[PDB]
């Protein structure tokens, strides 16, 4: 483990801060690990997760993705790029989820996470895959502050791994539900310059990203679908202890380069 470990280590110090690396190949099940049992502040990371969930949730309630949502101008909050020009008309609970999940719209999280029970209803979901380390305590954005210390709102890189895992490509969703979270990762375009810059451009990739702006702590997380092979899932979060210090996504895009190098 020194020699996987070694490039990581190095990379965090020029960075000025801790990086967390989980990577697993879901073929050989051969893995990279670098401080994935530690806990990261989620940012709007947690966003596919919740579009996941709502997901889930549509599984045991036919319709629930149609389902209109009238909202006031109470329910904006800042970054809503998408929720702001529907205030008008309203938005379905589908079109929330897309909006959350591509342009990490903040209105939109809040609204699904309102319709789920608050935070807590996020977190029993994750719980009833099997994820016992994510925890979503507040809502946007109270729950981007990202302080040293502090468990709220977290999760670690091998949870997030895993949780990805079987929610894109194993039991949890069914398949229409499955392509169409895959299919919201898979556009998303708020994350070229992160998971996505180690990754052949032949190879498509679905991502979400997160990025609190405080505390250098921004991450992303992935599915890697290299052609003709078993699908790749992987996570890199990072976090720096001076409240100015800035976030890097070449640092984020390195990491997942050595990860995704040292699978096998
Ligand atoms: C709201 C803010 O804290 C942040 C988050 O939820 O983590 C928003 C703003 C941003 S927009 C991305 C800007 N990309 C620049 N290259 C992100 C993200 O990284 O997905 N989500």
């Amino acid at each position: 483990t020194n020699l996987v470990a070694e490039p990581f280590a190095k990379l965090e110090q020029d960075f000025g801060g801790s990086i967390g690396v989980y990577a697993m190949d879901t073929g050989s099940g051969a893995t990279v690990s670098y401080r994935a049992e530690e806990r990261f502040p989620l940012c709007g990371s947690f966003k596919g997760f919740l579009a996941a969930a709502v997901l889930a949730r549509s599984q045991q309630q036919a319709g629930l993705l149609d389902t209109p949502i009238r909202y006031g101008k109470n329910a904006l909050v800042p970054w809503s790029p998408i929720s702001e020009k529907y205030l008008t008309t309203g938005m379905t609970v589908a079109e929330l989820s897309a909006a959350a999940v591509q342009y990490s719209d903040n209105a939109a999280a809040n609204l699904l996470l309102k319709e789920l029970g608050g935070p807590a209803g996020l977190t029993a979901f994750m719980r009833s895959i099997g994820d016992t380390t994510f925890r979503l305590d507040r809502w946007e954005l109270e729950l981007n502050s990202a302080i040293p210390g502090d468990a709220r709102d977290t999760s670690s890189p091998r949870a997030v791994t895993e949780s990805l895992q079987k929610l894109t490509l194993g039991s949890a969703l069914a398949a229409p539900q499955r392509q169409q979270f895959v299919d919201w990762l898979k556009g998303n375009p708020t994350g070229n310059h992160r998971i996505r810059a180690a990754v052949p451009a032949d190879w498509a990739v679905g991502d979400k990203t997160g990025t609190c702006g405080v505390y250098g702590t921004a991450n992303d997380y992935a599915v890697v679908w290299p052609t003709g092979r078993a699908p790749i899932v992987l996570a890199v979060y990072t976090r720096a202890p001076n409240k100015d210090d800035k976030h890097s996504e070449a640092v984020i895009a390195a990491a997942a380069r050595l990860a995704l190098e040292g699978l096998g």
